């Protein structure tokens, strides 16, 4: 229950699926 019991908001903690984003999507 409330498995979102901090408000992180999101954390990848991989550069790998981040660094996919960033190359293949204009995200940032």
């Amino acid at each position: 229950d409330a498995e979102f019991r901090h408000d992180s908001g999101y954390e990848v903690h991989h550069q790998f699926l981040v660094f996919f984003a960033e190359d293949v999507g204009s995200n940032k």
